[PDB]
Order: C-alpha cells, then structure tokens, then sequence
C-alpha cells in the first residue's frame, strides 16, 4: 500500500475495492489529507467524486466562499471545492468523468484531460478529449471561469458553474427544477427542460486505464 496516496486510484492499488470514503494527502504530503468519496466500481474504479446530485436535500445556491471550500455530505449530495480540484488537478494528468442517471436511463462523458485552474484563474476549467453517450456538453465551457451569484448566469439560473452564457451543463443546478435551464440539466442528453434526477463528477489520472 501507499502511505499517502495522493487520489482514489492511489488509494484502491492499496487493494481497497469498496466505494465509500478514502484519506487522500495532497501531494502525497501527511500534512494535506482530504476525506473524499472514491467510486471504485465504474469504469474500472479509482474514482474521486468530486459532485454528487440525488434527492434535493442539499442547497447548491452557495457563496464563492463556499464552492472554493466544498460543502455537503461526502456520501450524499456534496460539493467538494474548487482549491481541492486545483490542487489534485495540479498533481499530474487527470481524466473527467461525468455519470448520469434518470428515470432507469443511463449516460456518461469521459474527457482525457481535465485541469482546474487556481484562485488567480478564477478556477478555469480545462476539459478536451471526449467520448461517451451523454454527448458533449462540456465542450461549451471549456476554459471558462467559475462563476458564483457573488463573483450573471449563477443569479439568473440559481446555481453555480464555469459558466459561459450561460450553460449546455448545469449539474449544481436546482434539484427537480424542469423549467428551462433551472435545473440539473445535462443539454445534450435531456436538453433544458429536464432535470436529471442523479449526477456525479469524478477524476483520476489519465493514464490509470493502462498503469
Ligand atoms: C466542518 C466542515 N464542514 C465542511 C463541509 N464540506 C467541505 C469538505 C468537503 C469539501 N472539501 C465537503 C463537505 C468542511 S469543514
């Protein structure tokens, strides 16, 4: 096993094949631990869950302060912050991983790279090389900044996001809301008057497919 694995893929070549929370170290550094939710049974495992969206109890209309720090239940619905996702993105290649659910339905997205920028960059997103069956919606906003109603698509749609002008993907977006664009919508799956009823965002290194 590692000491401190530095991601979920670290932490499941530990042996450990269960989803549920892990202790990553930032950097591999004992003094940077992070509690997160692992998914080790889609696509091969290794999984940070960095959102999960699936009954409504959680309020993701939330402050800057608060989408820079992460909120919620790591084994629920959670937020898990953008200076976490910098710092793990900064660490080496990563892949993106998009689950959906809704109604039995399934889909998904993988993009090979995904990078988020630090505080300066306003958390910029970075997502190239995708497949899946969810189609691209991401494609939009890539190298977009992160957008909160206090730093306006975030006030107009009450939510959060790299917004643009303002969203293909709304996945911090009101939870059942089907009026046009409010809700967890997923554009090029469900379009703009669908909230999707299940969510999750992942990463793990690019190279773990073959490692
Ligand atoms: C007493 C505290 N509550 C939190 C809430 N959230 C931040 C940790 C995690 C995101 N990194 C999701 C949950 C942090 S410290």
């Amino acid at each position: 096993s590692m000491p401190f694995p530095k991601d979920c893929s670290q932490a499941m070549l530990n042996g450990d094949t269960t989803s549920g929370l892990y202790t990553i170290y930032l950097n591999g550094d004992k003094a940077q631990a992070l509690e997160v939710f692992c998914d080790m049974t889609s696509d091969g495992g290794g999984w940070i869950v960095f959102l999960r969206r699936k009954n409504g109890r959680e309020n993701f209309y939330q402050n800057w302060k608060a989408y820079a720090a992460g909120f919620g239940d790591r084994r629920e619905e959670f937020w898990l912050g953008l200076d976490n996702l910098n710092k793990i993105t900064a660490q080496g290649q990563y892949e993106l991983r998009v689950d959906l659910r809704d109604h039995g339905e399934t889909a998904f997205a993988v993009y090979d790279k995904f990078s988020v920028g630090d505080a300066k960059t306003r958390y910029k997103l970075k997502v190239e090389g995708y497949s899946g069956t969810a189609g691209d919606s991401m494609a939009y906003h890539n190298g977009r900044s992160f957008s909160t109603f206090d730093k306006n698509c975030a006030l107009s749609y009450k939510g959060a996001f790299w917004y643009r002008n303002c969203h293909r993907v709304n996945l911090m977006g009101r939870y059942g809301d089907n009026n046009h664009s409010q809700g967890v919508n997923w554009f090029h799956w469900k379009g703009h008057e669908h909230s999707i009823q299940f969510a999750e965002m992942k990463l793990r290194p690019s190279n773990f497919r073959n490692l």
